[PDB]
């Protein structure tokens, strides 16, 4: 039984993508062991109770956890000299063992991982969960040819589209963590030449140039994605429905005509302000569209107060919707989104079009994709004071639903739709660097 170990960085946010292509590689014969910190096992669900269900390994014991005192680079530090013990202690184990896992796939913000695997002669490679463009900015901001305050007006990256600087992530939003996290997104591309394979969250029609350049680095590139549930694609995986509730949004969305209703998440872990949260409220509310406002318990209390009384007939503003279900219902025609990189890939692969209202960190990169490069949507103009106007709001979302271009929007979500489903399909791009894997691992 050929068995490889998944080692996603363990933060509740991004370990769904690992899970989601483990569920792929089960279906193909392969048993995946998750290694995990205890936290992430308390606020996961427990093992599956099948044979082939993704065995759960804690190998930390809580001692690697972030304090309340410390820096990034702190937690940084104990988490990587912590948690290289634990797997070392872990591999001399499951190495020796009667069935010893054959590779270990882990997340690209790790590469500490790939030095162990080394020592013990295990096969590994990094996963990129986020877009191939953020792969090219990333390794030339490594390389000295993109600085950390860009050093021109237009950035003109090998294989490329043109980037302003506002199209950069802007990782800026803690001054006090940007040179580390700028370190650790840089340190992803350093011992690439002793990675087995280099996975990324894509697929080939989506960023295939981009993709092209990076297999120019010397290492076999296998794009696997989108890893967003099959069942809203090729449906070829038994269940795999969500990631890893009692509706209402579906029954409010069937009584609405077909491609009429704004859905709007701005994301769950993105804080907005009081200013800026007025200005989209009302924006919204000035278009005089269905929409459907998904806003977190602490974020919904920054509300103008009479907004949700207000809006009684063309605004359901709930606490929690399934984002996957309502992508998927017909009556939603638009997506008003911060643009993180699974809400983009879920908006690509349902075929909705956008409103991009990026925030931080990559957002501002996927919004520049999702506009220009996809077309499937505009971007908010901000202000001169990085605020967007309710009429800067309004604007947009007319335009995106009703403009010139609205009939354009939507002709390209339906063909990027297409396309995600291909990639993921049997014969797929996706579906064949999956399938290789999966046969080279039956080599050992
Ligand atoms: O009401 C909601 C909100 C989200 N989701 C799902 O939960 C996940 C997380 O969504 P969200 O956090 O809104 O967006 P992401 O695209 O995952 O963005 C995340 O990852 C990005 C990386 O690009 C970061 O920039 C963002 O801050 C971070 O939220 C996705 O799979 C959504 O489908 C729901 O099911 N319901």
């Amino acid at each position: 039984d050929t068995h490889i170990l998944v080692f996603p960085f363990p933060s509740q946010g991004h370990i769904n993508p690992l899970l989601q292509l483990s569920k792929r590689l089960i279906a193909k014969g392969i048993k995946v062991s998750l290694v995990t910190t205890l936290h992430v096992s308390n606020h996961l669900q427990l093992q599956g109770a099948y044979s082939n269900s993704v065995k759960i390994e804690v190998i930390s014991d809580g001692s690697e956890d972030r304090l309340e005192t410390d820096t990034m680079r702190q937690t940084l530090d104990r988490f990587r000299q912590k948690m290289t013990k634990n797997l070392e202690d872990f591999l001399q184990k499951a190495m020796v063992s009667s069935n010893p896992p054959k590779f270990i796939l882990y997340d690209s913000t790790m590469p500490w991982v790939l030095e162990v695997a080394k020592e013990f002669g295990l096969d590994r490679a990094p996963f990129y969960t986020q877009s191939c463009a953020l792969n090219s900015i990333n390794y030339h901001v490594l390389h000295g040819q993109l600085k950390l305050p860009p050093e021109t007006p237009t950035i003109s990256l090998p294989s490329m589209p043109l980037l302003r600087p506002s199209d950069l992530p802007a990782y800026d939003f803690d001054p006090a963590s940007t040179d580390t996290i700028i370190d650790l997104l840089t340190s992803q591309y350093s011992n690439i030449q002793d990675a087995n394979l280099l996975f990324c969250n894509t697929f080939d029609k989506l960023e295939g140039e981009i993709i092209q350049w990076m297999e120019t680095l010397g290492r076999p590139v296998k794009t696997v994605g989108p890893t967003v549930p099959s069942a809203y694609l090729d449906k070829r995986v038994e269940n795999d429905k969500h990631y890893g509730n009692e509706d209402v949004c579906l029954k409010w969305l069937d009584s609405k005509p077909s491609g009429s209703v704004l859905y709007v998440s701005y994301g769950s872990l993105v804080e907005m302000g009081e200013e800026q949260l007025k200005e989209l409220a009302l924006g919204i509310k000035e278009t005089g569209k269905f929409f459907l406002w998904v806003v977190r318990d602490t974020e919904a209390e920054k509300l103008p107060p009479n907004f949700v009384e207000s809006v009684a007939e063309k605004g359901l503003v709930v606490s929690w919707c399934s984002q996957l279900e309502v992508l998927a219902h017909p009556s939603v025609g638009c997506f008003f989104t911060h643009c993180g990189w699974n809400s983009t890939l879920e908006a690509l692969c349902l075929g909705v079009p956008v409103v991009a209202f990026p925030q931080w960190a990559d957002q501002v990169t996927n919004a520049k994709f999702l506009e220009d490069v996809w077309k499937v949507g505009k971007r908010v103009k901000r202000n001169e004071q990085r605020l967007a106007s309710k009429e800067e709001v309004r604007s947009c979302i007319w335009e995106v639903m009703e403009g010139e271009r609205a009939s354009e929007f939507k002709s390209n979500s339906m063909e990027w739709k297409k396309w995600a489903k291909e990639a993921v399909d049997e014969g797929g791009s996706s579906d064949k660097n999956i399938e290789e894997f999966v046969a080279m691992l039956k080599q050992t």
